[PDB]
């Protein structure tokens, strides 16, 4: 008891049987089957690509593939903008288990060379713009043996497309729709290796298996956790494909049937007339993109009759950003969840209506939370904030290539440890304990670490810094600071100290000093670690 351990209802839609591959080839399939259906809209072009088209290139892909070779021992990338093309060799590898491994067109070289280290593909899917980048990668991993162009119908530059790869390797009759996935063991053939950001050093490669996706059909379904399937519901998705928000959404909006509105650089005009005259149910923002809308004049120029919900999906937004993204758009509030690159999706959402000031939301079918004692481990009790904790068949099965950081992160019982702080309260609400608002505290007067890390990143030798209090005793806390120089440049503790007392009155003074670092550490989140950061002063003086 261990009435401590908040557990998500019982969904709406059981968990169906199959593969994510194969659940997604049934639904995909009778949607089509009614000619006109829209599954993806292209807001720039203004093209349309019905679920008929995407089930029979999908269809051929997967086959196409799989007369190639590639089987659940190989894994593919698709390195694209959002696009109408971007889950084409996407499904097609799910219907045939070969593992999918995102990435965005405009990463840097660095950046690919080292999700692709970690995901070693077989084939490349690469837009135009991207094409570049991924031969030289290439000449770096040989292990790539093909490359195909996306966004063409002709080859590109000796490079064969989608359309083209396929009529090479289809057998002759082929038959879209005699088709049938492969069929295999959900829990372990791996659907999508996600990169991190995470955490600090290199992002690693979260595997997820098919498992993890088939929950998230279920979520999609649910009229409290996800969206009730009404037809012409249509979605306005402004997130990345390649990371958990995007690539979840969309699997789950093609299961339901929906027509997924696409916009991959945001404008506001094209933004709110997309809204009006595609008559958008649901839209999703990264968590920058609602401040944005805080600041907005022009929402009530537009017809938004038929908008019934903002989400951020595993971000938590604060209160004020939320409340006047909400009133701006004239909504009861907007949808808000935590989830991690590891969770696969948010395990904490906002439950339709039931929605409380500041809460993050309530635990989702399948899953259950805890918060634990930073010391002991143990389960706390309402209203008791420790570090969260949760336990569900959408946890990843680990990072490739490293048990080490897998291990490390979900114990022996299968509770995944977020490093992130929360409490839940009588109604089984969540809230996330947000580092920005947690003030540091001299003498009576308070300072916000930001403000102080604002100053710190001001300055021409500082690259990255990272503000906590520095227990005192005589004092309650002094502000203190672990600093990244900037490659080549030095600094003292005195210089930096001398820098800030100069900008800020007497109480707000680091005198707590300066800890010179190599990072600053992170979250899971991306988020800066205040605890580890108080560890790292305490232990150096």
């Amino acid at each position: 008891d261990a009435k401590n351990i908040k557990k998500g209802p019982a969904p709406f839609y059981p968990l169906e049987d199959g593969t994510a591959g194969e659940q997604l080839h049934k639904a995909m399939k009778r949607y089509a089957l009614v000619p006109g259906t829209i599954a993806f809209t292209d807001a720039h072009i203004e093209v349309n690509i019905t679920y008929a088209e995407y089930f029979e290139m999908s269809v051929r892909l997967a086959e196409a593939m799989k007369r190639y070779g590639l089987n659940t021992n190989h894994r593919i990338v698709v390195c694209s903008e959002n696009s109408l093309q971007f889950f084409m060799p996407v499904l097609g590898a799910l219907f045939i288990g070969v593992a999918v491994a995102p990435a965005n067109d405009i990463y840097n070289e660095r950046e690919l060379l080292n999700s692709m280290n970690i995901s070693q593909p077989t084939v490349v899917f690469v837009s135009k713009k991207g094409l570049q980048k991924i031969l030289n990668v290439q000449k770096k991993l040989p292990i790539i043996q093909k490359i195909i162009i996306m966004d063409s119908k002709t080859d590109y530059q000796g490079f064969q497309s989608m359309y083209t790869f396929v009529t090479s390797h289809l057998p002759p009759g082929f038959n879209e729709y005699d088709f049938v996935p492969e069929s295999f063991d959900r829990d372990k053939t791996i659907a999508l290796i996600m990169n991190s950001s995470g955490s600090t050093g290199l992002p690693k490669g979260v595997a997820l298996p098919h498992r993890t996706a088939c929950v998230r059909f279920s979520h999609a379904r649910d009229p409290i956790f996800g969206n009730q399937i009404i037809p012409d519901t249509a979605i306005l998705s402004v997130v990345p494909f390649h990371h958990g928000f995007g690539m979840f959404t969309t699997l789950g909006y093609l299961i339901c049937g929906f027509r997924v509105v696409l916009m991959y650089r945001f404008e506001e005009e094209l933004f709110l007339r997309s809204l009006q005259d595609y008559k958008i149910q649901s839209a999703l923002l990264v968590p920058t993109l609602f401040s944005f809308f805080a600041k907005s004049t022009l929402i009530d120029k537009y017809d938004l009759s038929n908008l019934h919900e903002i989400a951020s999906g595993g971000a938590p937004l604060s209160k004020e950003v939320g409340e006047a993204v909400a009133k701006r758009f004239h909504l009861p509030g907007i949808r808000q969840g935590y989830g991690l690159t590891e969770t696969t999706s948010a395990i904490l959402i906002t439950p339709e209506g039931d929605d409380k000031p500041g809460a993050v939301g309530k635990v989702v079918p399948f899953f259950e939370a805890k918060v634990v004692d930073l010391d002991t481990g143990k389960t706390l009790g309402v209203n008791q904030r420790g570090e969260l904790c949760v336990r569900g068949p959408m946890i990843m099965s680990g990072y490739v290539n490293n048990p080490e950081a897998t291990n490390a992160l979900i114990d022996k019982d299968g509770w995944l440890h977020s490093g992130d702080i929360a409490y839940w309260d009588e109604d089984e609400h969540f809230f996330i304990v947000d580092r920005l608002k947690s003030l540091i505290k001299y003498k009576g007067y308070q300072v916000a670490p930001a403000e102080l890390e604002s100053i710190l990143l001001q300055h021409p030798n500082i690259f990255d810094a990272g503000v906590a209090g520095l227990p005192d005793d005589d004092a309650g806390e002094l502000p203190a600071a672990v600093v990244v120089l900037e490659h080549g440049k030095t600094m003292t503790e005195k210089e930096i100290v001398d820098y800030v007392a100069s900008q800020v009155t007497t109480a707000k003074k680091l005198r707590g000093g300066v800890v010179f670092v190599d990072e600053v550490p992170k979250g899971l989140t991306g988020k800066l670690d205040a605890r580890k950061i108080r560890e790292i002063l305490i232990k150096a003086k």
